[PDB]
Parts: C-alpha cells; sequence; structure tokens
C-alpha cells in the first residue's frame, strides 16, 4: 500500500505513470500516484521557481522558499523523500527493493542546475532523505528519473503494474526459422539440464563482453 | 539535424516528448506480438516477425538502431555524445521478457545496432529507457569525471541555514577551491568508483 507524490514544474511529464497503473491496483488501494505542480507554492505573481546561483556560474538554481513550502505540505516524518540529482548515490535494484515497502515516497524533481541544497538538508533533519542518480549521463531535470524510479519500484509491489551477478542471455520464440536464422537447436532438444548449461554459458559470455565490471 | 523514431506497443507512454523531430510508432500497426520462450522459462518473448516488418519500413542503412535492454552495454554520457551527431536514431522498445534476439541480429546485417542499458535496475519495458536516452542525447545535439557540488540561491539565510559564506565573498579563487573540495568530498562519499576506489559494501 504505497502513496507516491511527485513535485515538478512539468506535471504533464509524469503522465506515463498514471497511464501504466492498472485500475485493479488502484481500486484495491494498493497504490496512489499524485503529481503536483511546484508553481502552486510560488510566492509571486510571476510564479518564480528559480534564481541566480550564489558564487556565480551558469544556469539557475531552484528557490528554497518555494520548495520548502511544497515539502512542508506534502511530507510527514514518515516520508521517504527522494531527490534525483546527477550527483546522487546510485539508484540500483537493491534500492528499488528497499523502497518498494515504503508507505510514502515523495519525489522532488528539479530543473536547471538543481535545488538549493538547504531544502534537502532541512528536510533531512525531520525525515529520511535520499539523493540518488539513475545513471552516468546528464538529463535536463528529475522527471525522467522519477519515471524510472517509479517503474522500478512499483513493479516490485505485488500486483501494482500488472507484471510477474550475470546478464540475461538471448531469448527466442516462434517461428523456429526466420530470415535465415534458426533458433539454437539446443533450446528445442528437450534436454533441460543441457539447456540450462547453455543459457548459463551465454550469460557468462555476454557479461564478459558487455559488463566486465560485473566480474 | 536528427530524426528519432520510437517503436513500442505502448505509444501512450511516449507522450512526454526544428533541428530534431521525434516520431512514435505503434508496433501493432505491422501485425499477437509475443509467445512463450523456446527452451522454456517464465513470461513471454516478442516475436521477430512483427519487428522485422516495422524496422524494414522505418530503418535505412544509415540508421543507428537503439535497443534498450537490462542486458545491454552501459548507456553513459560518452554514448550520448557519440549519438548526438547521428542523423537517424530508431529506438526499439521491448516488453515482456524482451525481443527475440534475431531482430537485432538481422538488423545488424544492414545497419549499426546498439543494445544498451540505462542502469542497474529492472524496468517492465524499454519505454522509460527511451525517454532517458532521448533526453540525454537531444540536449547535446549541435545547436541546442567528478560529481557536482551543492548549489544555493537567495535568501542568504533561510530557516536559520546560511549559504556558505565563501559563496558571498566574491573571491573567485576561494569559491573555485571550495567548490572543488565539496565536489571531491561528494565523489568519495557517493561515487568512489569514479576516482578509482572500491564501491561500498
Ligand atoms: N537522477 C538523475 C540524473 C539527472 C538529473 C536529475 C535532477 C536534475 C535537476 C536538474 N538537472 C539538470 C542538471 C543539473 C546539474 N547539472 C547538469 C544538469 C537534473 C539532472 N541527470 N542525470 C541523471 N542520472
Ligand atoms: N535499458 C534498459 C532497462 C530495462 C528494460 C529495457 C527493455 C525491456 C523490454 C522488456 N523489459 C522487461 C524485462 C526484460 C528482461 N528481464 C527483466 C525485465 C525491459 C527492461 N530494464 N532495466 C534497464 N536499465
Amino acid at each position: 500500500s504505497m502513496k507516491i507524490d511527485v513535485v515538478t514544474i512539468f506535471p504533464e511529464y509524469l503522465q506515463p505513470v498514471r497511464q501504466s497503473l492498472p485500475g485493479k491496483a488502484i481500486d484495491a488501494g494498493l497504490v496512489d500516484v499524485a503529481v503536483h505542480d511546484l508553481r502552486r507554492w510560488t510566492h509571486d505573481v510571476h510564479k518564480s521557481v528559480d534564481d541566480s546561483p550564489y558564487g556565480g556560474g551558469p544556469g539557475m538554481v531552484m528557490k528554497p522558499t518555494v520548495w520548502g513550502d511544497a515539502l512542508d505540505e506534502i511530507c510527514t516524518s514518515e516520508t521517504l523523500l527522494v531527490v534525483p540529482t546527477p550527483a546522487g548515490y546510485p539508484f540500483t535494484q537493491e534500492t528499488a527493493w528497499q523502497w518498494s515497502t515504503e508507505d510514502h515516497l515523495v519525489i522532488a524533481c528539479g530543473r536547471y542546475e538543481g535545488i538549493d541544497q538547504r531544502v534537502a538538508d532541512d528536510a533531512a533533519t525531520r525525515m529520511r532523505v535520499r539523493e540518488v542518480s539513475i545513471g552516468d549521463y546528464v538529463l535536463n531535470g528529475g522527471e525522467a528519473a522519477a519515471l524510472v524510479i517509479i517503474e522500478a519500484v512499483l513493479r516490485l509491489v505485488p500486483g501494482v503494474l500488472g507484471n510477474a551477478s550475470l546478464l540475461e542471455g538471448p531469448s527466442y520464440t516462434r517461428p523456429p526459422s526466420w530470415r535465415g536464422m534458426d533458433v539454437p537447436p539446443v533450446l528445442l532438444s528437450g534436454d533441460h539440464a543441457k539447456i540450462a548449461a547453455w543459457r548459463a554459458e551465454q550469460s557468462r559470455q555476454r557479461t564478459i563482453e558487455r559488463r566486465p565490471d560485473l566480474l
């Protein structure tokens, strides 16, 4: 039973999440995802969410006063506050497993150069805060990271998304022959110990080739 | 100029997307897209037949075929730079347990193919990975290491928390030095692998 609140200046970006949520999971009260426009907490007629960086530099920084108000309203002491950032701890499958049993995730999506650091630092004095990165590339903001985190986490919550070391090897299905390429005959052999060993060797070879760091 | 075509059985999920155009294609337009795996196992595999027909129409010999997969080569900022100067990306999004391996194998006989993963976690399909890849690449298209430290803006005191005073001092050398120190500190703590040290636990 998980509530996820996402805060963003581009709420439309989170549309895929609401799309991928089965009615049965919502009706059973297994999951609730709500998306909030950060500008609801702006102070001025211009709905300002950013300002120039202290110490100079390029880009802009999201305002602490706006974010502070948003998180004050949405979070409680029990919230796990997730803050995507290219400077975060790595988000991994282990992370996803840990977070899948949380009652309440709040994902604070930044833009520009990110969020004034005092927002996360202040929040961390009264709730659990996690600054994380989904990989070693640079995005424009936290929304795509939120999509990835939400999917990785919710697919581990029994019955929410509709789904049920070494790298996975190649997979095959019908037809047995296609554009001159036959499915490896071992897979049609009915020798299931041999099939498992073949799959194990494929996994080994692929890991050596594509992810030697895993070895 | 760059053209990006995304192929998926869930075109609705790609909604978040002059020098670049992005087009989304429903795979079913070329048809049941899946069946049980040869050799056994849980779940289903996408059949190569429908994919072959779709890619035949969409791809040329100059196309870079991108195939998200948890078993891919890592997609990194270096990859994003490399792909930023491509004329044509086609992103083939799988579902279920993935796409019959012969799709990528057949495609590689006529174009360049890249199987990639955006990170070490499991998704239900390629669509979210496609959005990440598109965003990382498009921000580098012409005409568009170490972890970054913290950023601050006004007011200089908030909830009794001060912006680090060096950032208000106007001393560029000291500001550069402090920012380097925060950055070093953060990398050691959060990503020691970037500086060639063992990863935690
Ligand atoms: N997680 C994660 C990420 C992000 C990410 C996340 C949040 C924000 C907010 C703002 N930006 C843009 C930006 C900020 C600083 N430096 C450069 C660009 C973000 C990027 N990029 N790459 C990842 N793996
Ligand atoms: N890039 C990337 C990915 C994916 C991903 C990508 C494409 C597909 C198609 C199908 N699935 C689901 C699946 C398949 C096999 N094993 C487990 C789950 C996908 C996952 N997961 N994690 C990543 N970093």
